[PDB]
């Protein structure tokens, strides 16, 4: 896989970040996670987490996996990094968003998250406590 720079129009909301990419405004939905909603428990902090985490970065980059990289809503799909730090996967060491949406094609960082939900699970962190 290979990382491309992006700018940040929005952070959205948990799952979601509007970039500019390659010029033009797209919304990507992150890959293999699932957040709370907002109005659910742990939404708020999960939707904040977030969005802070994208927007106190310097560097954002989107990362496309080998699959489709748009979703059936129009969504590109990608994981994101901030200044490094891959944001699908901090949301669910955390404890703030669960892995989800595993699909074949686009899972090259299933173990990887799924170890960081087995730490939060294990420390019983948040959405686990
Ligand atoms: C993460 C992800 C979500 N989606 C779609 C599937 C879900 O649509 P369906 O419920 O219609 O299947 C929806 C969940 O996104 P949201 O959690 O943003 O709503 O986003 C994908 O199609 N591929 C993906 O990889």
């Amino acid at each position: 896989l290979h990382k491309e720079p992006a700018t940040l129009i929005k952070a959205i909301d948990g799952d979601t970040v509007k970039l500019m990419y390659k010029g033009q405004p797209m919304t990507f939905r992150l890959l293999l996670v699932d957040t709370p909603e907002f109005n659910e428990k742990y939404g708020p902090e999960a939707s904040a987490f977030t969005k802070k985490m994208v927007e106190n970065a310097k560097k954002k980059e989107v990362e496309f996996d080998k699959g489709q990289r748009t979703d059936k809503y129009g969504r590109g799909l990608a994981y994101i990094y901030a200044d490094g730090k891959m944001v699908n996967e901090a949301k669910v060491r955390q404890g703030l968003a669960k892995v989800a949406y595993v699909y074949k094609g686009n899972n090259t960082h299933e173990q990887l998250l799924r170890k960081a939900e087995a730490q939060a699970k294990k420390e019983k962190l948040n959405i686990w406590s």
